[PDB]
């Protein structure tokens, strides 16, 4: 939403903003070239910005008017002499300095807040994209238990999964697959290796899928999560999500449970919120659910936030 | 690195891009590695759960943290912080409120020792040019006619993979028909029609190093315009590879390849450099284009990869990535133009 964005520069007197980071530029223009894409808000509206390279495949998907240029160096002097630029946080050094330089801006404000307001809430379209994704992910883990056996390679069955996730439709995998299997498993991050898979051992299967720019994520051990996805009611914040799942485990004896509960998955893997965070939850915020002790087990779900509380939108048996 | 700080008065560097934390420290942290440079000594920082993995591997000094948050202690009152020019604006910021009075750019000593590869880097690009290699052969002999794009992408991907590659070097392009106008036109749903041109991009990520080959296709005979654009951009291939060497610059090298398009009047439809450096990273310095004046050097990893594009009707590439040795250059990239 635009609208929000002119908002937001107008009452923190911003003159123009300059966004650049992928995912921003897609959630504002509705593509996403490849060899970079660049957006300007002049006060009103937005434009599109694009190498030759992209221009024909960027006017074929945005919404917002596109213009290619030749070299890089043009957008400077469209920028030349902003009082304030709104930008991300994620902009690196090199372009600050960049647009201090050869644009002549004077002050920088960090538009972080307007985009994380309004990527936290998912609209219903969204929401369609991410349960489609979400089982394409149904499926991956399916076949990963199937594949699962004596003497097998972890990297060698995260492949296979990924070709499987592809060809249902997902672009690629959300993240590097995650199997871990033996003292593995003990590692929450623990990307799939050359370890070979030995009878007795616990196997973490971790996997996402990136389909039409919308990420989907889930966790299956085999060989607390449910009264956590149970308790989200809105109007509940962050931390007292995870502080559920946490006393729960806690109470048993193993309080092990080192990582956050979970993170918001939307055009990022991991976004706005985390479950330290207070943030007040509401519908149609797409979360995620992991509870671990670490052997290791992991059990997660990505999970919709409804009117009167929370849905699992990864359907696997747990 | 210490001698750029010594003569720019930087007191501290602080290095966070991954691919650069394994260049220097000769180890890539899962989670994730920070280098402290302090003076004249670097120091490996990594999360409490990667120290053991960290310490095998580490051709530096290994700390330990519990949160990153501590890093901003250890960088107390540094007058001069010596930053990658990636670092993000809020990084920056970080530093200045948690932690500095000035910034300064460290990215030339960096591109300097990056752009110019060790006989040990040449032979993983080596091998990632191989499974790239085999890759593209397998592209060719699965397009038929009817196939999805992104079918032909998900086995390639895969036999990458079971052929040693960490992943793809990047989303891999099968652009059929139409789609092939498009220079980034990543495998999508569309299917493969009989008569269109296809453009296969592809590349594989072998033990940190990058490997870039384009083919491109016709699906059954080509007609006369797809035979006249696919020769130029061949002749255009040829004669830049060959022209290839030390002392040239990436301007003069972009310009052969140019000037043969331009010569048959397709000039307008070459709408991107000729190429650019293949390293950690599969984009990296130098770029081949009129931008660009940096002399190669012997031990430069390039791509020589001209094109014609023809909206609506489709396009043609040919890629190689290419070694600049002593006295010319040398193909990586093996299989038939
Ligand atoms: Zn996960
Ligand atoms: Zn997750
Ligand atoms: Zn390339
Ligand atoms: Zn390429």
């Amino acid at each position: 939403r635009l609208e929000k964005l002119v908002k937001f520069m107008d009452e923190n007197s911003i003159d123009r903003v300059f966004i650049a980071k992928p995912v921003n530029v897609y959630y504002f223009s509705g593509t996403s070239p490849l060899g970079g894409g660049y957006i300007i808000v002049d006060g009103d509206e937005a434009t599109l910005y694009v190498p030759e390279l992209e221009y024909e495949m960027a006017k074929e998907e945005s919404k917002l008017p596109v213009v290619k240029f030749k070299k890089f160096d043009e957008i400077y002097e469209i920028l030349k002499n902003t009082e304030t630029l709104g930008i991300e946080g994620t902009l690196s050094y090199s372009m600050v300095e960049n647009f201090k330089e050869k644009s002549n801006v004077k002050e920088f404000k960090k538009i972080d807040d307007v985009i994380k307001d309004l990527r936290i809430i998912k609209t219903k379209e969204e929401i369609e994209i991410i349960e489609k994704a979400c089982e394409i992910a149904d499926k991956a883990v399916m076949a990963a238990i199937e594949e699962i056996t004596e003497g097998k390679r972890e990297r060698e069955v995260a492949a296979k999964v990924e070709y499987l996730m592809k060809m249902n439709g997902a672009e690629k995998p959300a993240f590097d697959t995650i199997i871990a299997s033996g003292h593995r498993s003990a590692l929450p991050h623990g990307v799939a290796s050359d370890k070979r898979i030995e009878r007795g051992d616990l196997v973490v299967i971790d996997l996402g899928a990136l389909y039409n720019h919308y990420n989907s994520d889930i966790t299956r051990t085999i060989v607390a999560q449910k009264r956590a996805v149970e308790a989200a009611k809105p109007g509940m914040t962050a931390k007292e999500l995870d502080s559920i799942a946490r006393e729960i485990i806690k109470e048993y004896g193993y309080g092990y449970f080192i990582h956050s509960l979970g993170h918001g998955v939307g055009l990022e893997i991991h976004e706005w919120p985390r479950i330290y965070d207070e943030t007040v939850l509401k519908e149609g915020m797409v979360i995620t659910i992991e509870p671990g002790i670490y052997g290791g087990v992991r059990i997660e779900d990505t999970v919709l936030i409804t009117e009167n509380g929370a849905k699992r939108l990864t359907k696997t048996e747990r």
